[PDB]
């Protein structure tokens, strides 16, 4: 029982570091995306828009990276 | 131009989310099937028959407290 319990422990434990890793990668390739306006192949796409577009792309990373850190808030 | 720039670049922020959010079903469809070997994978299944009666209890909540926070992770992308 003792061991059973550490190793079902384990096995979930797997999933959600998993889950983290891959919220962590999202994370950091929207952030570099958001440094890309504020990432080399966005950058060069980014200046080909318009000021007001450019705008409404860095809010919508904001607002991604604001989501997605409830995303990791959500897993207590 | 402009707004093709704009379809570009938007399509590959939508790519970013949308395998974040696959990433995310692949967590829940895999939490979900430790979950119904408690309420079928039998290696974890086996693994939990072990588990002394109470530490089994834990066990399955554990995994219903993780399902519903994953929930959680999800609605919070808009």
């Amino acid at each position: 029982s003792e061991e059973s319990l550490k190793h079902a422990t384990r096995i979930i434990d797997e999933v959600v570091s998993k889950f983290l890793d891959d919220l962590g990668n999202a994370k950091s390739h929207l952030m570099s995306l958001y440094s890309a306006c504020s990432d080399q192949k966005f950058q060069s796409i980014v200046i080909g828009c318009a000021l007001e577009d450019q705008k409404k792309i860095k809010r919508r990373l904001e607002t991604l990276l604001r989501n997605i850190d409830n995303s990791d808030k959500a897993i207590k």
